[PDB]
């Protein structure tokens, strides 16, 4: 069980850095501040993660989701990362994210980006 | 603004039912249940929306996460869900939706499944 | 095996056409003409399929790719629908699709739209 | 225009060899081996891609497909990489991936894995 491993400061690949507590639920709450793209400052984020995982090796289920609304912008768009947790010497979160904008109906198909980030505790 | 439209109980076209309150600030809380996979009964889940959408038209985006543990199993998993919710006579939320389970590094390639639900009020 | 089943002329819910020839080796060859988007006319398309698939129901996997550029646009992107072929009274063709842009290395996170396609011999 | 850029022999992160030829026209054609999953020796492969991309900075779009069926094995599945190669001192192709195992109609939601690969000319 990785709330200690997983609370705290995490940078990925893009210069982002995503501020998390774990709770011994399940619980996943914090801040995101996004390098690129249409947003500033911090936005909250809230998600899952599994608190009890397999013994054998493997890694840490989690997700999370930003809706890229706060006090000083409003993107009309959420990403939600999903992902593992893989603890020890260099711990990272491996994830692969959707992020759909609001759209139209005829521009539904052009809505949903889809990519990689990967998560440090360090740079 | 679709805090009214939001909450309530949806229905997927897998026979899942999700359950969620959308907050005044943006949050999404609730409880999801899946009709396949290694689940049973309900997971918490939580996630985000855009509270004041634009109001030409578009989609509210949003998205949450459920990981797959409850008092009854821990499936070591954890699905993202991202879409938008459209309004109106036959209102939806159409999503797009990643599944990680928790994997050993060797085996992460295989990690994550794509897949796409839409969600109605009714059936 | 689906050679038969898979050529022909294939329709899908955003009024694009997809017309293919299967080889009895695994090729698939055809044009694609979208219904959106930065496009028009028939482009080039290529891909593969399983020529001798599980005989217990299973679907038929198969996918192929679109580049944007044909003698009258060059969009500077390229598609790929990854999916399977359901043969039987209404045949489908179900589908996800990785839509990628040419971008910068600085706009290359926002370079990846994702989708779902559903391909019937009708409409 | 990448012809020569692209046309060769290519290596992932996972220790797998795609080898490549590019036509004047767009066309991609070649072989596939991979370092894992149910996968022996080579698999054939074609795709396409944008034959004058934009002179700007931009990568150039492509995409190919294998199906996992060859003389040795049939994996009843088939993989489309969608991304784009990227020139100069040290090229890439930076791709990400749907791969769709064909299933039944009852296990069609968890059909198709989601992952990205980094192809490099050396390792």
């Amino acid at each position: 069980r990785d709330e200690a491993g997983i609370t705290g400061t995490w940078y990925n690949q893009l210069g982002s850095t995503f501020i998390v507590t774990a709770g011994a639920d399940g619980a996943l709450t914090g801040t995101y501040e996004s390098a690129v793209g249409n947003a500033e400052s911090r936005y909250v984020l809230t998600g899952r993660y599994d608190s009890a995982p397999a013994t054998d090796g493997s890694g840490t289920a989690l997700g999370w989701t930003v809706a890229w609304k706060n006090n000083y912008r409003n993107a009309h768009s959420a990403t939600t990362w999903s992902g593992q947790y893989v603890g020890g010497a260099e711990a990272r979160i491996n994830t692969q994210w959707l992020l759909t904008c609001g759209t139209t109906e005829a521009n539904a198909w052009k809505s949903t980006l889809v990519g990689h980030d990967t998560f440090t505790k360090v740079k």
